[PDB]
């Protein structure tokens, strides 16, 4: 037996606004941070422990971790900051809104990106308004030509992730390490695509609550002795896992 | 040439109740908070930036580095926690106040204490209110019997913190990463004394402000070329 806690952060000021972020560094809302600090009290409230934490290098994830181990009083935990953790890149898409979308892209691109696993947006070019700040930002100067993203499919998320998992993570999970892990939706997705088997359509349709720690109990190969249960009141759980199917 | 930034964490909720907190984790008071929060605006409005971040277990440091690296938008670097940037540990007097403190052990041996370089305070035994939060405290786990103190001199405190400065906080600097310390008075002084060449009396006598960037400017031996500088405003 080894656990595995992930969190997914809640509300961001971009989401606010209806834009993408991808890896633009937007900042928690009132409201995510509401929903870090609720996550960080399930997991004191049930006593969980954990031995070493990841997250992105993105500040609202880099927050929600913040705030959890403030409330279980782990802030001592040796934590660690990978860009392979970080959201999906959104390419071109980046700080624009769905109506600007729409209007610059065509109905029909955007069915196509948001319904396919592995064909990407379109790729954030220097005249981006935001590329010297995703691009251009000093965190991903040791990145190489060919790591640094323009865009990303889900596919392309995911297989950046999955190395990160297998050489960084895995081995402290193997070492009987508690790890928690407070990353993105998508990021997130990769991991859980790989320790449960689930086909890319699933994986599409699984969309993880925010706030609420997800808990995997893996056996001595690392597989789920069950699919991923949820920590909280089971009233909140249903109601934001109907809030998420919906 | 080498830039190198410290941070004294701020006044602690023990602070307030006139209390020695040492190794146990007493968080900032809001007061102490808000020090951290005008530090990190200090930093920022000079246009500092870091490459890696070392603090200690404790919170009260923890969160001062956690909220200068918000004012900075660094939130993204390198942190490296160890037990050796700790708090000196004052084994029975944990949890005293001062007028306990007279009361339990005489104005003789108070002073003594609070004077001395290498005389410790007494060690904080089985019985005493705090012995299991903090000998008993998982982060320690790792430490070797002979490592966990159960009382330290300001001598023991530097001894301690020394080899994490000289093992991992020197190579990172002469690999030109730009470094923050963001640590305790006593567990930064053994680094200043060091890095100076002071007496024992000298850094007694040393007591640095809190809340304040302190800048240190090293040449390629990793010697000071000037005195320790402060951000802020002028004020401050
Ligand atoms: S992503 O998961 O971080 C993301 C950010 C904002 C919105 C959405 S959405 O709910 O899936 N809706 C959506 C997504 C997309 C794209 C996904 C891949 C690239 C573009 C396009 C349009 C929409 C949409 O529903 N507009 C109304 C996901
Ligand atoms: S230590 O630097 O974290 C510390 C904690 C609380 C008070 C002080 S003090 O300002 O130096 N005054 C003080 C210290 C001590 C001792 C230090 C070594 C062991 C005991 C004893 C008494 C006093 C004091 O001022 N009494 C009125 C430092
Ligand atoms: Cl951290």
């Amino acid at each position: 037996a080894y656990k595995l806690v992930l969190i997914r952060h809640g509300e961001s000021a971009w989401n606010l606004e209806n834009r993408f972020s991808g890896w633009y560094d937007a900042d928690l809302s009132p409201a995510g941070h509401e929903e870090a600090k609720r996550g960080g009290q399930a997991l004191r409230d049930a006593g969980y422990e954990f031995d070493i934490c990841f997250t992105s290098v993105q500040k609202r994830a880099i927050r929600t971790l913040w705030t959890v181990l403030d409330a279980i009083d782990q802030m001592w935990l040796p934590v660690v900051r990978t860009w392979r953790l970080n959201e999906r890149h959104y390419g071109g898409l980046t700080g624009l809104n769905k109506a600007e979308t729409a209007a610059k892209h065509g109905e029909a691109q955007v069915k196509i990106w948001r319904r396919s696993y592995d064909v990407p947006p379109p790729p954030m070019e220097p005249d981006h308004p935001f590329y010297s700040n995703i691009s251009k930002d000093r965190r991903y100067a040791d990145l190489t030509e060919d790591q640094l993203p323009s865009c990303e499919s889900l596919k392309d998320t995911i297989a950046r992730a999955l190395p990160f998992w297998n050489e960084e993570i895995v081995p402290q999970i193997k070492e009987g390490k508690r790890v928690l892990i407070a990353a993105h939706g998508n990021s997130l997705r990769g991991i859980v695509k790989h320790l449960e088997g689930l086909s890319e359509e699933a994986i599409m349709e699984l969309n993880l609550p925010t706030g609420i720690p997800i808990v995997y109990e893996l056996d001595k190969n690392l597989k789920p002795i069950k699919p991923m249960q949820f920590l909280g009141d089971e009233e909140t759980v249903r109601k934001a896992m109907e809030a998420v199917a919906a």
